């Protein structure tokens, strides 16, 4: 079932221009294959005209015999290179179309299975996919037809000169290899994903050291990075040199075989010619056959191991980045009402088993009011707003947007219904203007200039901030609070109905954190507002202040109606 | 470059690539012989044909044979050993790049992410490998295949056949070489793309819960594709000159080959030539082509794989300041900090600290602050030596940091970050990362002291697997990793920048209070908006764009200055 999935998937990456290039790869080495068994009776026809004769034979034909040769030969390389020129045409040419699919795959994958890998990783996953995709196209264009041709025409060439030893041993050889190497290429397709595995693990841990080098730097670990590298690439070389070793035994195993069985054919015709019981001509021909046969043996050998192989690690990936997906109902066309209420009943979750982050928290709230959300660190108000925001699908309970149900809502319309300012900042490496362009593809330079001024992103260090700068890996380009600025820009070009701010202020002054909450709150009148935050002045603030203690909701109400009556608001109203 | 290259190669490494150089020569005189048995065999054929003339043929068919064998097994063999020295080769040249990814200066490392530096190892360890193959097969291979043709055919005293043969060989050492430089310029440009589209790639999967969220796909895939397009264009233009050269050097040999086979073809339809002598020139004129095919890899890979290498060296061992450095410095228990007329830029372009004047002392805390961009974490950055480039100077008590070496500097002061940086690891990694030689106790008691030894009414395992970024941890939790490892190590300043933002006042209070407890001497600079910290340090800095424009005690700060008054009215 997934055999056909897999073939398909190769297929579908190749566009008109890709399907000739692969038929065309298929047909010169096929046109070849057939030319070139022409060649072994070429030589034997010119052997026997010689043989004998005491230069007594037709020069002219010797002339056509010798010209038909070479045009095998010329032909043969012709083939060659123009085989290797198409290769590198088609891999250009599906390249491009492979690596977007996988961006646009993982996209659509889910926050849970994306953050179970780092971007070293996904990198390496990609490259060794397409060296596999590689791999499949060059065995099938290659190894299929034109081995074929070479060994039927062997045989039926052989079988009608009526050698039957020959024609004997060859099919013998032949029979011998295809059952010998089958019977041992899982067992290093096998040997060969282990070891593509654990390089992935060795790209992992380098981007991640690579990313945390200052923390390994100012802490003077080199020893500590070095070690658990090295040890990486020690478990990737013994990985290498275990598919080496079997590698290298069937290749010895094959060549000895191929010795003994072709060896004797070899001797055979000598005897056959030092007894006057075989001709010259045919001697040179079971030679010329003997060497003729090895590249379609090594592309058997290829095509058996290879495919195999490479159908291993392929659908090893494809299991990895198209699995993950429970059900997901969704509405067909939901134009979400401008005005939107939250209802949260008996909402329950556990990241992993066995510990519970949410017990069952039930909460009401509702358009145009402000609410703050406070507890211990680590009692869940990331993990609630986050299943708010949708990042979570596998919880207990229900969660209501006007009679609808989160479950029933598109990722889309939730998307455009809420906007989540996270706790840490995700800023792309591009223009101040990519990173709000983020928030609107459409959004005009005056709208997103706009939106500056809003933020308090319009002027750094009485110079006017230009839209074109470039920032650096993670924003560090740009200060703690002038990242938690770019991220509260996006904000302004969004349309939401909820907005929640999880400690996405913390970074910002006194001025500019009650500058920009102000601003949130004029230019998003009937926007309900979630506050995740540690600190009375933006407790004091809301509507109605919620206690989150060990994933329940232990307090309501005014925020002075709670500095006295709950246990953790007073341990915060312990200053001043 | 040889050098490097060669040193990657330990005692196993320099035999399996020896044995590779040694088989590849062996096998190319070996094989050099073969045409002048195919004649042996044509002269026989045309013969007597008697006992002794089959006996000779058969002798003759079975040296062939040998020649043919010993040149398969050689290539075969030649495989096996290059593997296994690229297996060998690997870990060495994967470590060095680690070791010489850590020495490099803050400044450069910001530069580029990890997607480019992981795909800037694959691509110098593969021009290694080309290069590697390139000197032990395509140099004393195809010199000895080329050097014993034009000798027997000169022996034979045919002028015209190796006279067209030397012509090639010298026309196309001129043709390629006058063309290799063109296509290594196209291969470089072509692989440098290859990095930027993979930086990309690394930086939207980074940031694909932003890109989610925001319904960002079309910006997302639009700026990839282009990205993808620039690759493709840089790719076929590389596809283009390699095609029009092989097809250049393919119409040459057709030509120049096609001659000296109609010569030979002539000579004997008009008895000039014997048979024996055609089919050894016809059998050398087939022989030709790998020798001619390695010196065409040889003179294009060895100058491509040398071109993208050199600037692989060059990104990874240059831009270096100075750095006098001190022999062996023994720092002080008790060290005072004395910043003067300091002065940075990042980019030169604005001035980020204008002239800071500051003094320091021993045991006592400090609290600095100043709104977002004036460049708190700047100047720590400095004190830290994140940065070097920078007018004025600073001392610890009366060393000077230029003089002060990063090691002793990382072991005097220790900068706990403004982002957090947890690796993708267990718990106890993470704390080793501060001191290595720590022992499981050690370890444990750092988790208390960081209010990390519970979580959820669970005790915390060490063995704790911590996600990429840490994000398996609350964003308090998060900064008590970095603050346990605060713990471990024994500095004489201690830089907390916005450092216990994620934490309530109770943690935040209990854990800056078991610092002062554990690290009596130790000099305290504190960044934080919050007042918490501020009424609690011995002194208070207002930094505004650049200057520090306020000292002092905070209550004589809230009256003064108007900032410092706004701050605390926040109550
Ligand atoms: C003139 C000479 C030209 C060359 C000759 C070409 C012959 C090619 C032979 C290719 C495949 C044959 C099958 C290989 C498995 C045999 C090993 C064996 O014992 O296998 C037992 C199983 C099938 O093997 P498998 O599970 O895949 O694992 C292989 C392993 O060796 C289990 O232990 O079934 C049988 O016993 C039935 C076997 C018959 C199936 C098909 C026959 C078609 C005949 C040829 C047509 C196949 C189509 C391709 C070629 C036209
Ligand atoms: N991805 C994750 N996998 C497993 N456990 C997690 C994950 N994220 C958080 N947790 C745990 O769940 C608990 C609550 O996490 P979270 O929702 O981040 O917290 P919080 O209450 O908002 N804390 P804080 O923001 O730091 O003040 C913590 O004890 C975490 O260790
Ligand atoms: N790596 C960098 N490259 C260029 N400019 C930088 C860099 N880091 C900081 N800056 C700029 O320097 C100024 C101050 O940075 P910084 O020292 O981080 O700030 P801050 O005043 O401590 N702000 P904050 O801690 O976020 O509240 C800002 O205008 C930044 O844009
Ligand atoms: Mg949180
Ligand atoms: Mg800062």
């Amino acid at each position: 079932k997934q055999k056909n999935s897999l073939f398909n998937y190769i297929y579908s990456l190749m566009d008109v221009r890709g399907k000739f290039l692969f038929f065309s790869m298929l047909f010169i080495t096929s046109l070849s294959s057939i030319i070139i068994s022409i060649s072994p009776l070429i030589l034997a026809k010119i052997t026997d005209l010689l043989s004998g004769s005491l230069s007594n034979f037709s020069y002219e034909y010797l002339v056509l015999l010798a010209c038909l040769y070479m045009f095998c030969v010329i032909s043969n390389k012709a083939s060659v290179f123009l085989f290797m020129i198409l290769q590198s045409s088609l891999r250009i040419n599906m390249q491009k179309k492979m690596s977007l699919k996988y961006l646009r795959e993982l996209y659509n994958e889910n926050i849970t299975n994306l953050s179970k890998n780092n971007a070293g990783y996904t990198t390496q996953s990609l490259n060794q996919a397409s060296n596999d995709i590689y791999i499949l196209v060059r065995n099938v264009s290659q190894n299929i037809l034109s081995p074929v041709i070479q060994l039927i025409s062997t045989i039926v060439v052989v079988l009608s000169t009526k050698d039957w030893f020959s024609a004997g041993v060859f099919f013998l050889y032949i029979l011998v290899f295809v059952i010998f190497n089958t019977r041992l290429t899982g067992s290093l397709a096998s040997l060969r994903k282990h070891s593509m595995d654990i390089t992935l693990n060795s790209y992992s841990l380098l981007s991640d050291t690579v990313d945390n080098m200052i923390a390994a730097k100012k802490n003077n670990a080199l020893r500590l990075i070095s070690e658990r590298y090295e040890d990486a690439l020690t478990q990737e070389n013994n990985a290498q040199k275990k598919y080496w070793l079997l590698s290298s035994k069937v290749l010895l195993l094959n060549s000895l075989l191929a010795v003994i069985l072709f060896g004797s054919v070899f001797i055979y015709n000598i005897l056959g010619v030092l007894n006057g019981v075989v001709s010259i001509g045919h001697f040179i021909m079971i030679t010329s056959y003997i060497i003729l046969l090895s590249t379609p043996v090594e592309n058997i050998g290829a095509l058996l191991s290879e495919i195999r192989q490479s159908m291993s690690s392929l659908a090893g990936f494809i299991q990895r980045h198209a699995e993950n997906k429970a059900t997901s109902p969704s509405i067909p066309f939901l134009n979400m009402e401008r005005k939107l209420n939250l209802s949260i009943r008996e909402l329950s979750f556990s990241y992993s088993d066995d510990k519970k982050i949410l017990n069952s928290v039930s909460l009401d709230l509702f358009t145009g009011k402000m609410y703050s959300l406070t507890g211990p660190s680590g009692s869940g108000k990331s993990t609630l707003v986050k299943i708010i925001s949708g990042y979570y699908k596998n919880y207990f309970g229900d969660i209501y947007l006007n009679d609808i149900s989160l479950r029933n809502i598109s990722d889309e319309d939730l998307n455009d219904a809420i906007y989540y300012l996270t706790q840490d900042d995700y800023i792309f490496m591009d223009t101040l203007r990519f990173n709000l362009r983020l928030a609107n593809y459409d959004a005009s330079e005056n709208e997103i200039f706009k939106v500056l001024k809003l933020a308090n992103l319009s002027v750094v260090n009485n110079e006017p901030v230009s839209l074109d700068t470039h920032l650096i890996n993670r924003g560090n380009n740009y200060s703690g609070g002038q990242k938690q600025r770019i991220s509260l820009a996006r904000l302004f070009l969004r349309k939401p109905a909820i907005i929640i701010i999880d400690e996405a202020t913390s970074a910002l002054d006194y001025i500019n954190e009650s500058e920009i909450l102000s601003s949130i709150r004029t230019h998003f009148p009937d926007a309900l507002i979630i506050n995740i935050s540690h600190r009375i002045n933006l407790l004091e603030c809301s509507d109605c202040v919620y206690v989150l203690n060990e994933g329940n909701i232990v307090a309501s109400g005014h925020f002075r109606d709670l500095m006295v009556s709950n246990e953790y608001i007073s341990g915060l109203a312990s200053v001043t």
